[PDB]
């Protein structure tokens, strides 16, 4: 099932790059590294395996 779709597999509810999580709270692409200070954040838990 290769013939058909191409380009690049982009996100849908988190338009960010490698190693980032989009939070609906503040509305922005946060960094997974932020967890170091905010381990209990929406984007934190959403980052690893959305």
């Amino acid at each position: 099932g290769s013939s058909g779709s191409s380009g690049e597999q982009a996100p849908g509810t988190a338009p960010c790059s490698r190693g980032s999580s989009w939070s609906a709270d503040l509305d922005k692409c946060m960094d997974c590294a932020s967890c170091r200070a905010r381990p209990h954040s929406d984007f934190c838990l959403g980052c690893a395996a959305a």
